[PDB]
């Protein structure tokens, strides 16, 4: 594939002797994701592998052949990859921070601001706008999904947690694990996915980012959820959250799915947000 003038050439097939492998990233909550480092240009990246034996070899072929569709600044950057013959490789760059829930609870909280933490959020909206209008579902959107860079900088990821992911986070449920405080009620209920289920889970992402990292609906059992959701409730307004992210996020929680908006609307309701007052200021009033 690496041949010019083959009909079978693709350009992000790439040697991997190239590449030396470490260690499995963040202890293994990635699964078989390996910091590795692209010798030629000492460049550290992060490799994704198959786990040994599995019968997923579809759904990575498939996974490598979507990231080759999609280039956007806050999506994280496909490097290359290696499938031509085993080990297959999908290598991406690697993001300095780690992921953004993490990143959250542990960070410096006077350098990452209310300012900041709109604009992480406005990063992510504008990743999910993209996908939004490529015709791509998310799926599993949450800060856990989410990586951090240099200034701040975020990208949308999908490292497929569901059953890597240990604790309660994702809980049998339709013959799945579904990380059941980010699921919209229609996947719940109906088993329905689409960009707007996609949008619900924005709306506890964005709680997470507000809360600097809390976990959602803290002492309700999950057993309850769909049935407070159906009666209208929804995690109040957190400490310190201006009122109008705190619309948003309510925008994004709205039972039916029409009703909530699309990622291009939250995209451009954050860029125009904070026209007459500064987000500061409102932290600031509402605390
Ligand atoms: C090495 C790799 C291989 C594949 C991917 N894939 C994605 O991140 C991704 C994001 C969006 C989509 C779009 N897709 C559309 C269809 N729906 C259903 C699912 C999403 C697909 C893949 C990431 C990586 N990168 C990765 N993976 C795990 C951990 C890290 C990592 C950890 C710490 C510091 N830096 C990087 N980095
Ligand atoms: C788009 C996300 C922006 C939300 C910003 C919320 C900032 C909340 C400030 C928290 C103040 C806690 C004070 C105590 O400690
Ligand atoms: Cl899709």
């Amino acid at each position: 594939a690496m041949d010019p003038s083959s009909p079978n050439y693709d350009k992000w097939e790439m040697e991997r002797t190239d590449i030396t492998m470490k260690h499995k990233l963040g202890g293994g909550q990635y699964g078989e994701v390996y910091e590795g480092v692209w010798k030629k240009y000492s460049l550290t990246v992060a490799v994704k592998t198959l786990k040994e034996d599995t019968m997923e070899v579809e759904e990575f072929l498939k996974e490598a052949a979507v990231m080759k569709e999609i280039k956007h600044p806050n999506l994280v950057q496909l490097l290359g990859v290696c499938t031509r013959e085993p080990p297959f490789y999908i290598i991406t760059e690697f993001m300095t921070y780690g992921n953004l829930l993490d990143y959250l609870r542990e960070c410096n909280r006077q350098e990452v601001s209310a300012v900041v933490l709109l604009y992480m959020a406005t990063q992510i909206s504008s990743a999910m706008e993209y996908l939004e209008k490529k015709n791509f579902i998310h799926r599993d959107l949450a800060a856990r999904n989410c990586l951090v860079g240099e200034n701040h900088l975020v990208k949308v990821a999908d490292f497929g947690l569901s059953r890597l992911m240990t604790g309660d986070t994702y809980t049998a449920h339709a013959g799945a694990k579904f990380p059941i405080k980010w699921t919209a009620p229609e996947s719940l209920a109906y088993n329905k996915f689409s960009i707007k289920s996609d949008v619900w889970a924005f709306g506890v992402l964005l709680w997470e980012i507000a809360t600097y990292g809390m976990s959602p609906y803290p002492g309700i059992d999950l057993s309850q959820v769909y049935e407070l959701l159906e009666k209208d409730y929804r995690m109040e307004r957190p400490e310190g959250c201006p009122e109008k992210v705190y619309e948003l996020m309510r925008a994004c929680w709205q039972w039916n799915p029409s009703d909530r908006p699309s990622f291009a609307e939250i995209h451009q309701a954050f860029e125009t947000m904070f026209q007459e007052s500064s987000i500061s200021d409102e932290v600031e009033k509402e605390l």
